[PDB]
């Protein structure tokens, strides 16, 4: 029941959008008429994807550039790119700091770093957030992955990072539901993408079929505009029939209903 | 198969080992005869555990007093717990940082300190413990909750610090099954149990059933001495049958290849 003039005229903020799931959200986004704000630390690569935004059709395009390990510069771009549209809809949280697929040595700064990037400046970005998305009931998209529901090696210091999102929340999703506070919040699982990232990372290690990042970034947005709990994208349909944890939802309703 | 002579003579560290969970396993591992060192910040509350980890029957018992918000003071007390006891078999972490009951709304300096000292502490410790833990084929034992594994609310940032203990002991337990480390790893989902702690925070805002703090211990020590990846111990019996996630044990071990 998607409906691309779900997003005409919506202002949407989508961060780690240089590249990559994030660089295909504002196409699509763009594409449908939204209003658009993208963020990232290149600034060029960032002018480039706002000028082919505002060819692809949307309403508007700004970008703002900066890091994520700095949460001054996390705050402040909230309260900016609502300025530069007169509000906000939809938060879409996608950036992640820069890794590799390698065994943990004496890396408890790859872990802090992380942690910071991947997941305490999505905390930021939404105690900013949540004002306007309250006035327009509006929506909180989370970029996540199989590494955040299921353990793989290699990627340890990432998995904490995005199970960490999942505990956060789905936590404040409960808070929400109970304080009746309208705010969407849509945990995306995602099974290996085809981004350039990627495809470099996984070279010569991992021998699995990745999907493509056009159709992984529709499917995000689907799920945000539907206020979907969670979505699951991943290349094989095996893998998706095992991603759903049943009992969790039993355990979860046993507590709600009582 | 679990005996209390699995623990004679082991060298064991303890952390938030002043009362509560942490202070009943002291004084279990004390009775069984192991060398114990526990700590925690109030070294007069480390020194009355001590004294009665000698009167139970340790092997040896010693305290070192300090706060795991000091990241510097986390490395050198593994290192100075070590040289004590000749040696370390298993690494239990169990400190929280302070945790109350109550909704999220801006505290990003709580979202901060639970991943700094619930989290971030553990990987450090972790750290500084692996020579020893690996020359002794040792364990580590990861004190967790519920709401790690299960989203509720009123501990949102909570939550997301155990979730990431999951995800990243998890993760290296894979990594260790490709090196071969003889270092077992223990996640303990702990349901809601009678410390003064949680009898307090709960008073008032929650109703539900608390298990006993003596019997939990002993359920945790038995687990990292059978060397068992997951300890689960709730009052109830549904949701000990529900905690179980076996379509990710699937997920992981149709992996489990290349
Ligand atoms: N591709 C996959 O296989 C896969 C699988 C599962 C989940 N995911 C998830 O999907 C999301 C995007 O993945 P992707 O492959 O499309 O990544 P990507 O192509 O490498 O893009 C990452 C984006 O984050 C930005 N970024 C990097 N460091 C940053 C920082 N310190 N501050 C702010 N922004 C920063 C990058 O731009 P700058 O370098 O200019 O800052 C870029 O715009 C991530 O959350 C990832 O975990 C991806
Ligand atoms: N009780 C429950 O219902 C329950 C349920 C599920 C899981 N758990 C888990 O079980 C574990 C123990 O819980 P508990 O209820 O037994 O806790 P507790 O009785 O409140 O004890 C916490 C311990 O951590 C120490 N601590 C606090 N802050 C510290 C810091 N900054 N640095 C170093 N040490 C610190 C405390 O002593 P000082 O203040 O002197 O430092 C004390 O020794 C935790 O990991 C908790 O998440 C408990
Ligand atoms: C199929 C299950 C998954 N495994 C991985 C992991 C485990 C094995 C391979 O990837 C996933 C993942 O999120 N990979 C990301 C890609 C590849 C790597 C690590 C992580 C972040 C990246 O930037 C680099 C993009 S999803
Ligand atoms: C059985 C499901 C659980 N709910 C909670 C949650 C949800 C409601 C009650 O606690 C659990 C938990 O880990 N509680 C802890 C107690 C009580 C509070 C919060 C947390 C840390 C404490 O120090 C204070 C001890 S386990």
């Amino acid at each position: 029941e998607f409906r691309p003039e779900m997003l005409q005229g919506k202002k949407v903020i989508v961060t780690g959008a240089s590249k990559g799931i994030g660089r295909e959200m504002a196409y699509h986004l763009a594409k449908m008429g939204a209003h658009v704000v993208v963020t990232a630390r290149s600034k060029e690569t960032l002018q480039k994807v706002v000028s082919h935004c505002l060819e692809l059709g949307a309403a508007s395009a700004h970008y703002i550039a900066g890091t994520m390990e700095d949460m001054t510069f996390a705050e402040q771009f909230v309260a900016q790119a609502g300025k530069l549209m007169g509000g906000l809809d939809m938060l879409i949280l996608n950036h992640i700091t820069n890794t590799s697929l390698n065994l943990f040595h004496d890396d408890i700064h790859h872990v802090r770093k992380s942690m910071e990037v991947n997941f305490l400046s999505y905390v930021v970005l939404t105690v900013a957030a949540l004002p306007m998305l309250k006035q327009s009931n509006g929506s909180i998209v989370v970029v996540s992955s199989l590494a955040g529901k299921v353990a793989y090696p290699l990627v340890a210091a990432y998995s904490a990072s995005k199970f960490a999102l999942d505990g956060f929340f789905s936590s404040i999703r409960k808070e929400y539901s109970v304080s009746r506070v309208n705010v969407s919040i849509t945990l995306c699982v995602l099974g290996l993408i085809d981004t350039e990232t990627a495809m470099k990372a996984v070279s010569g290690i991992v021998h699995m079929q990745a999907a493509p990042k056009e159709e992984c970034a529709l499917e995000i947005i689907k799920g945000g505009a539907l206020r979907q709990e969670e979505v699951y994208y991943d290349s094989s349909r095996w893998t998706t029939l095992l991603i759903r944890n049943p009992s969790r939802k039993i355990l979860e309703e046993l507590y709600s209903t009582s």
